[PDB]
């Protein structure tokens, strides 16, 4: 297996407006197939990159900048990566997804809004070549990602991500870490060949060829691109935006010291408060905004450790371990970053998750037993809020997002499962459980863990449209774990 910590961790550079005025900043981005070293040992790897780069470039703006972006398509006419023609025209399809941002619904990038090369060919959903994000909301991490209909898990592995960060400049007052101490971590796990190409199954374990699979463990972890990475710190307080933007697997992150983090921020921007934590749990498209005080370190190796399960334990050797500090950099100024305690203050609808099985015995999870093609019933008016209780009687966790909105957690509760199943009776095994600190703030992506009702408060606005909501396991999301989502609007 490819030797730990050789690599040091890349850092995306931001991207750099083509028209910046007073009232519009104008961005161009391109797909690309690209060639990048992933570690040391390798030959360079082929991958689709936003402008040739992957990660992508990280894109910084402030609240309310009035940001515009055209994202293009110049990428090869067929796919390096294995296609399932069964789950269901140009085999390439791409669309850009800002991941949290509050955006009209003809800049969200819906999966049917999809453009082949040079917009060729387009999907009946297209609309806009140039992307709308007026960034009115919070300043929280947010993330952009391909999410072309039946596509979403090749693309995004193809290696079509990147970081995309609203600074709010009210929240300067609070001084925290911010420049070079303040580094985004976009999490990959990925199966590399030895010849250094991209590995992606084609098969589960009768099946179409290819087929797709419910569920994709990388067996190595990249950091910004680069396998087990080493990032050399100075010994002082960094602020990491951590953005798992993996398939299917969830990390429960911790440092090999007995070190804490301090989480200041979850997907939807900072907490009320800051929570001191030993461990925390990720799964893909949840952010965590947190800071680690390296200040009583100097001179020692951290490794940041996972303890969560793919498909099996975690091995020590790999999967286990996802980067390196070194805390050797000397520093180069005083440490005037701060980390404060307080940092702000702020219809119903039932849903069931379920997994049945298709036509050649594959598993198809659904959301409420129906298919993305059906009529849409989702249906909230604009301006409205409602909770909706999420019900998962299926055997593991899903991460539900939400478009356009962020959202209040209310509580998870457990109930019997083997009951639920023969008369649908909701029988409670115990309390609701309020959310714990992490979850007090605004989320857009959540943790519906099996066996619990989980119930979000969420107002549906402030534009109004077409959306989609979707486990973000893009294995589940493509086959077919996805709804259209219509806001509606007198
Ligand atoms: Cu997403
Ligand atoms: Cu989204
Ligand atoms: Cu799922
Ligand atoms: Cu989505």
């Amino acid at each position: 297996t490819l030797e730990k910590f050789v690599d040091a961790l890349p850092i995306p550079d931001t991207l750099k407006p083509v028209q910046q005025s007073k009232e519009k900043t104008y961005y161009e981005v391109t797909m690309e197939e690209c060639t990048h070293q992933l570690h040391r040992d390798l030959p360079p790897t082929r991958l689709w990159g936003y402008n040739g780069l992957f990660p992508g470039p990280t894109i910084e703006v402030k609240r309310n900048e009035n940001v515009y972006v055209k994202w293009m398509n110049n990428l090869p006419s067929t796919h390096f990566l294995p296609i399932d023609h069964t789950i269901h025209e140009p085999e390439v399809k791409t669309v850009v997804h800002l991941h949290g941002g509050v955006t009209p619904d003809d800049s969200d990038g819906y999966p049917e809004a999809w453009f082949s090369k040079d917009f060729e060919q387009t999907g009946p959903y297209f609309k806009r070549e140039v992307y709308h994000y007026p960034n009115q909301q919070r300043g929280a991490i947010l993330w952009y990602h391909d999410h072309a209909m039946a596509l979403t898990r090749l693309n995004v592995y193809a290696g079509l991500v990147g970081a995309y960060i609203i600074h709010d400049p009210k929240e300067k007052r609070l001084k925290l870490p911010s420049d070079e101490y303040d580094v985004p971590l976009l999490i990959t796990d990925r199966t590399i060949n030895e010849d250094g190409s991209l590995f992606y199954p084609s098969a589960p374990e009768s099946l179409p060829n290819p087929s797709i699979v419910p569920a994709f463990c990388g067996e190595t972890i990249l950091v910004n691109g680069k396998v087990w990475p080493y990032l050399e710190v100075e010994p002082r307080k960094y602020r990491f935006r951590v953005i798992n933007a993996s398939n299917t697997r969830t990390y429960n992150l911790s440092l090999d010291n007995g070190g804490d983090f301090i989480q200041i921020g979850s997907d939807g921007g900072l907490l009320p408060r800051s929570v001191k934590l030993n461990s925390f749990s990720l799964a893909p498209a949840e952010r965590y905004d947190i800071i680690i005080d390296f200040t009583a370190y100097e001179g020692e190796s951290i490794i940041l450790a996972n303890s969560a399960g793919c498909g099996g334990d975690v091995n020590p050797e790999t999967d286990a371990n996802i980067m390196q500090f070194r805390v050797t950099k000397p520093l180069a100024q005083k440490d005037e970053s701060r980390k404060p305690k307080y940092l702000a203050s702020y219809n119903i609808r039932t849903l069931k998750l379920a997994g049945t099985q298709d036509e050649y015995g594959r598993p198809v999870l659904l959301l409420n037993n129906k298919r993305w093609h059906d009529p849409v019933t989702e249906t909230p008016k604009v301006g409205t809020t409602e909770i909706w209780s999420i019900i998962n009687p299926t055997r593991g966790t899903h991460p539900i997002h939400l478009h356009l909105v962020s959202f209040r957690v209310l509580d998870r509760r457990p109930f019997d499962i083997a009951r639920y199943q023969e008369s649908g009776e909701l029988s409670y095994t115990g309390p609701a459980v309020p959310p714990p600190p992490s979850e007090k703030g605004w989320k857009d992506t959540i943790q519906a863990h099996a066996g619990e009702v989980l119930r979000i408060a969420a107002t549906f606005g402030p534009y109004s449209g077409r959306y989609v909501w979707h486990c973000h396991i893009l294995e589940h999301e493509d086959y077919d774990m996805m709804r259209p989502m219509d806001i509606t609007d007198p």
